[PDB]
């Protein structure tokens, strides 16, 4: 039992329902869902602002169905989503987001340096996956989606070559059915300290491949990864808790139980 659903209010004034239709992949070893990351994602990083680990206007959190809408018509990537980007000031930012989801995989990319292309730099587009794959194929929309968008925002003629895909090691392990909870605990780790990740991943070709590897597995906690969808339960099961017990504080819950 899930129940009644976890309403969560992030700062920001924005609020996410997770159902136990969502909380329910948590077990086993099932498909982590879009609601189930997208609630991750966000929650991680708003802890990194709480901690002023990051200011809030640095960061630019997509969700999944973000790159989803972008390849939806490949004739046209820009046009997709440019209502969805409308009011968006993506190259203010030092950080943008974005969780890709492809017929069940889930790996993730976040673009650097944009906030330093608007002051004129090479673009960087970090991807990670707990596969062992490169993601040249599925990263190029997002090349160009970047191109459309300084030329209709700002005005600004961006190079193609200008922008880079950087293959960044995280730990490795075959599931596809993880790929999900790997996406939420690398981002989760990558603001904890971003500045000092980033200079993990810059210096992932320094050292032999199997230094590297010890370095990336210690960094990245690989040994936590076995457990970490239990503890993803754990962290909302008592959001859930909680909200019980607001509910019940405010004579609320049994008009949404009802409901």
């Amino acid at each position: 039992l899930f129940k009644p659903s976890l309403c969560y209010k992030f700062n920001d004034g924005s609020s996410y329902t997770i159902t136990n239709q969502d909380f329910k992949c948590l077990f086993n070893k099932d498909w982590v869902n879009d609601s189930i990351l997208d609630f991750f994602t966000k929650f991680y990083i708003e802890s990194s602002i709480e901690k002023s680990i990051i200011k809030r206007e640095q960061v630019h959190l997509m969700s999944s169905f973000f790159y989803t809408k972008l390849i939806s018509n490949p004739a046209d990537y820009y046009s997709n989503v440019k209502k969805w980007v409308n009011n968006t000031d993506l190259f203010s930012k030092k950080y943008v987001v974005i969780p890709i989801n492809i017929s069940y995989h889930w790996f993730s990319c976040i673009i650097t340096n944009l906030d330093a292309i608007l002051d004129f730099p090479l673009v960087n587009i970090l991807t990670f996956d707990s596969l062992r794959q490169t993601h040249s194929r599925e990263i190029d929309p997002i090349k160009e989606f970047l191109i459309s968008y300084a030329l209709d925002k700002y005005s600004i003629q961006l190079d193609k070559t200008q922008i880079k895909m950087k293959t960044c090691p995280v730990p490795q392990q075959p599931n596809m059915s993880d790929c999900g909870v790997h996406v939420i605990l690398n981002i989760r780790k990558f603001f904890e300290n971003p500045v000092e990740t980033i200079d993990v991943w810059k210096n992932s070709k320094i050292k032999s491949k199997h230094f590297t590897a010890k370095m990336i597995n210690k960094y990245f906690d690989k040994n936590e990864r076995n457990s970490a969808r239990k503890n993803l339960r754990h962290t909302l099961k008592l959001l859930q808790l909680n909200y019980i017990s607001y509910l019940k504080k405010e004579n609320l819950y049994e008009e949404v139980m009802q409901m």
